[PDB]
């Protein structure tokens, strides 16, 4: 039975509720990206009407067999009417495809469920400045003060200089990324750019990424591991006995692997500057973990909300203990002190 923080109410709309078998009342059913854990229960047997964006609409159709007359994509930044209630999508800066949808609720609430996001500056330049909120259902995946990582753009920095090095001084080098789902795609992508390769991968993986619309992709990617000096594998498969396997495979092209695992946060942050980051090492295996977040961090989280001064905050993420909650309804209170509203 669907949870309270996946219903919008005055609405006939749920978001993200897809496991739940048939949710009494909901006539529409929004997804915010083609994240699992939030399309769960999606299938081609699936038959009440989608609301997402075009990649996630590409996705649903190509991946999971969903049938056309189901999928329903609206562009970003345009106000649209469905079953009678204005909504807006609005780029969450999380994953491809993945959105923010504000709803302007028939007696004068507004509402915004923010899916995934990484918080920007720039968000308050979007159709949000114009209106006030009322409502906001938060993602708080890192609603705790020790959060902290880096901008998207130092990891990357960090991940080209070392992969560029590396290969330099030993060309018989391979460069392996770990992936198990769509986002964090820049990190491979940058990697094979400065070292004028093409990204190999797996048949079922290429799939996926020809459905996310990025620019000149078909100058990027590729199926034929022959030809690439960057490998995509599952994230599982990066540790020493996966890679050792990986290399015997390319017989004898290459005498070293160079690895990158992309986390979210890791423990290693309360101490470490990125440009400090060391790989673990075996043999001729070297493996980084290197902090690429698609969430907001603590202090982007509180810089969004102080700006939107939301009048109620429901959290969707960490709810289900009460150690948990009562942490994040103090950093609301303190934020709203704080800030004055
Ligand atoms: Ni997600």
């Amino acid at each position: 039975t669907c949870p309270f923080y996946k219903k919008i109410p005055g609405t006939g709309f749920t978001v993200d509720a897809f496991q739940y078998g048939v949710v009494e009342g909901c006539t529409a059913y929004f997804l915010t990206h083609f994240h699992s854990d939030h399309y769960a229960g999606l299938s081609k047997h699936f038959t009440f009407p989608v609301y997402c964006s075009e990649i996630t609409g590409n996705l649903l159709k190509n991946k999971l067999h969903v049938q056309e007359q189901y999928i329903h994509p609206l562009p970003l930044d345009t106000e649209c009417i469905v079953n009678g209630v204005k909504v807006v999508l609005l780029d969450a800066n999380h994953c491809p495809g993945a959105v923010m949808i504000l709803f302007y609720l028939p007696n004068g609430t507004v509402i915004l469920h923010t899916g995934d996001f990484r918080a920007d500056p720039s968000m308050e330049r979007s159709l949000l400045a114009d209106q006030k909120v009322h409502m906001l259902y938060l993602d708080t995946t890192y609603c705790s003060p020790e959060y902290t990582f880096p901008s998207q753009q130092e990891v990357i920095r960090f991940a080209i200089n070392t992969a560029f090095e590396a290969v330099t001084l030993n060309p018989h080098a391979l460069v392996v990324c770990g992936t198990y789902s769509i986002g964090k795609e820049k990190v491979f992508l940058a990697i094979a750019d400065v070292l004028g390769s093409k990204v190999g991968m797996s048949q079922e993986k290429y799939k996926t990424l020809q459905c996310l619309n990025i620019p000149e992709i078909n100058s990027l990617i590729t199926t034929d591991m022959c030809s690439s000096l960057v490998h995509l594998l599952p994230m599982m498969q990066i540790n020493f006995k996966g890679l050792q396997s990986h290399l015997k495979k390319c017989g004898g092209k290459y005498n070293q692997i160079l690895a990158f695992r992309p986390t979210g946060w890791t423990h290693s942050n309360k101490f470490t500057r990125i440009a400090d980051v060391i790989p673990q090492t075996k043999g001729n295996i070297s493996i980084y973990g290197i902090p690429y977040s698609e969430h907001s961090s603590y202090l982007e989280m509180k810089r969004f909300v102080q700006w939107l001064k939301p009048q109620k905050i429901i959290p969707t993420v960490n709810v289900g203990t009460w150690k948990s909650r009562s942490t994040m309804e103090k950093y609301f209170r303190e934020w709203k002190l704080e800030a004055g509203y």
